[PDB]
């Protein structure tokens, strides 16, 4: 955070709509600090899947001399098997 | 270590089109450790961005009630004072 903690700690009471929002992902009160809102649109966020966690890792390699190599558009750099398999058809261990 | 360490130092021959690939961002040799293949790899998507920061990081709320109360289509998790500027839009102090 780049916010100061005074600000991340302020009282703060939600209009309707963001207080509705809040509610259907298990928010509890009708005044919350900063930090809790922020929680809690995390969690909205998360549920409604508004964010792709395993999209963030993502290499796109179609129409590049890497695609065709491994056979494939796009693999994840956290799925180190899978890579070592499509470097393998590639190789000879000497 | 997803990978067991004495695989990521098995020696390997590549292919002609994996070897140019390789030697295209700076690899000298014929022969390389799994480890090395790796490295190089690496430099090639950086080199060509098939890897970029520019798809990370990002709330898509375009077709969200979240994208009708903050007044944009998406926004980045890493802009903080954005964020906030958007919600107090959505409260009273
Ligand atoms: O770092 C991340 C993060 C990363 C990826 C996806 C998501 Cl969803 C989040 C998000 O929540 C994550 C969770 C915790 O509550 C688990 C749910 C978040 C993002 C955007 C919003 Cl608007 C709220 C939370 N978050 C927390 C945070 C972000 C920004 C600030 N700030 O403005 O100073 C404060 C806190
Ligand atoms: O963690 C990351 C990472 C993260 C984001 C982008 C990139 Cl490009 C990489 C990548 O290279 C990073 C650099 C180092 O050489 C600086 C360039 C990489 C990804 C995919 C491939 Cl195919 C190769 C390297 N890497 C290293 C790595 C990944 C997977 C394995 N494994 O399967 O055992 C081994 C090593």
């Amino acid at each position: 955070s780049q916010i100061p903690a005074s600000e991340q700690e302020t009282l703060v009471r939600p209009k309707p709509l963001l207080l509705k929002l809040l509610k259907s992902v298990g928010a509890q009160k009708d005044t919350y600090t900063m930090a809790e809102v922020l929680f809690y649109l995390g969690q909205y966020i998360m549920t409604k899947r508004l964010y792709d966690e395993k999209q963030q890792h993502i290499v796109y390699c179609s129409n590049d001399l890497l695609g065709d190599l491994f056979g494939v558009p796009s693999f994840s750099v956290k799925e180190h098997r899978k890579i070592y398999t499509m470097i393998y058809r590639n190789l000879v261990v000497v």
